[PDB]
């Protein structure tokens, strides 16, 4: 289709130059004020936050830059700024602000109050085919862009798609998101929906993002994993084997796209061959589709989330609340000079 190849000629165009001039430094701490913890991690919280000046509520994640060097993720946290501030698609989280200081990286994102798809999996049980279908259309739409601009995402899975007003997806968290033209090398992902060629250290490509969405279609429907158990290791021995045992319930179309989605080799993988992304769309499960209705977000979702005002935070859990100190003295500048 024409009208596919100019959007996508056109999407390019605009990534590369804010690519090649990233913004730095748009505001500053004491901008906002805190209003509660929503998410903690080995190095990085995100915080609920109201800016002072416009009364606007925003999700602001914050990293401990001496824990990032560490951990080896400063280049992980450099690919995470830099794509942030250069894609712009309608299930992309919008990042509004970026600033570090004396301790911290900051990146100040819209906030999205309907929380973690990962929650309302588990509180319904599963979605139904035509719910789980909804969303994973918005992931092939959200992969096709990505992908073509050489952008692999690396962390789909349930607690990063966030469900919005609207009852839309907003991808977040592009912790292990790079640029990358040809294959890449670094181990990184959830083990559940790691690809067979990562966890046998493989050059690999954008497929492994492929594979993950018949990971995540698996267990929208099912309401649990195809792959599990209580050490990585056995996670990773049924990975690497042409292995899956599907629901009775499911339909005859989805067990036949996650077979080609779950193909554990990479090169007949449904996403990575001659066809590219037109395999998955024009797949028989996806034949109730209308694509361009779904970008342009005018088909009606299948759930609402529940909330009460762009401040309400009842669909996040609780988490201690600990300080955000910002150091007397400056820690790791030279390392984190371009942020
Ligand atoms: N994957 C978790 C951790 O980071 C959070 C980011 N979002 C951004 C938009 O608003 C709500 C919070 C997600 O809940």
């Amino acid at each position: 289709q024409e009208s596919v190849k100019e959007f996508l000629a056109k999407a390019k165009e605009e990534f590369l130059k804010k690519w090649e001039s990233p913004s730095q430094n748009t505001a500053q701490l004491d901008h906002f004020d805190r209003i509660k913890t929503l998410g903690t991690g080995s190095f990085g919280r995100v915080m609920l936050v109201k800016h002072k000046e416009t009364g606007n509520h925003y999700a602001m994640k914050i990293l401990d830059k001496q824990k990032v060097v560490k951990l080896k993720q400063i280049e992980h946290t450099l690919n995470e700024k830099r794509i942030l501030q250069a894609v712009n698609f309608p299930f992309l989280v919008k990042l509004e602000f970026s600033f570090k200081d004396n301790s911290n990286l900051y990146m100040v994102m819209e906030y999205v109050p309907g929380g973690e798809m990962f929650s309302h999996l588990r509180r319904i049980g599963r979605f139904s085919e035509p719910h789980a279908r909804f969303y994973a259309a918005q992931i092939v739409l959200t992969f096709e862009y990505l992908h073509s601009l050489d952008l692999i995402y690396r962390d789909l899975k349930p607690e990063n798609l966030l469900i919005d007003q609207q009852g839309y997806i907003q991808v977040t968290d592009f912790g292990f998101a790079k640029r990358v033209k040809g294959r890449t090398w670094t181990l990184c992902g959830t083990p559940e929906y790691l690809a067979p060629e990562i966890i046998l250290s493989k050059g690999y490509n954008k497929a492994v993002d492929w594979w993950a969405l018949g990971v995540l279609i698996y267990e929208m429907a099912a309401g649990y994993p195809p792959f599990f158990a209580d050490q990585p290791i056995q996670i990773y021995e049924k990975i690497v084997s042409g292995k899956v045992r599907f629901p009775s319930h499911f339909s005859s179309d989805l067990k036949d796209l996650l077979r080609n989605l779950l193909q554990v080799d990479l090169t007949k993988r449904f996403g990575n061959l001659k066809n590219g992304v037109n395999d998955i769309k024009n797949h028989k499960w996806f034949a109730t589709t209308d694509w361009i209705a779904i970008y342009q977000r005018k088909v009606e979702a299948p759930f609402i989330p529940k909330f009460k005002g762009p401040g309400d935070t009842s669909n996040f859990d609780d988490y201690e609340e600990e300080e955000i100190r910002v150091s007397i003295n400056e820690k790791c500048g030279k390392e984190f000079t371009e942020f």
